């Protein structure tokens, strides 16, 4: 399934993932496409900062959902 | 009953299953014979991607049927 990760600069990127993939896996994909180290990524969905060890289905992230990407200060 | 699972190279994998087994069980048996994690397996039959929660009989898969195995690349 496809999900979207949006920056606050209005850029949206598309990732191919399965519900079983971890947040850490998503961060790795983001590092590959955008060069941002995973330790600097905060992903946000449903008002929560997403923990690395959980899966997308653990957060009820589904096809075409959007996650927010912010950098850590 | 026996079913067959073909890979992209045309290699054949023979599995012993029952009609009441789920697609998720079939992927487990593929993992045990071939070492491929189930999260990386897509199974195709009669032009459909097969959903994990359904049984073989739900997809009218019978003895000596052949399924196609395609894999996902970690990392896209």
């Amino acid at each position: 399934m496809q999900i979207f990760v949006k920056t606050l600069t209005g850029k949206t990127i598309t990732l191919e993932v399965e519900p079983s993939d971890t947040i850490e896996n998503v961060k790795a994909k983001i590092q590959d496409k955008e060069g941002i180290p995973p330790d600097q990524q905060r992903l946000i969905f449903a008002g929560k900062q997403l923990e690395d060890g959980r899966t997308l289905s653990d957060y009820n992230i589904q096809k075409e959902s959007t996650l927010h990407l912010v950098l850590r200060l």
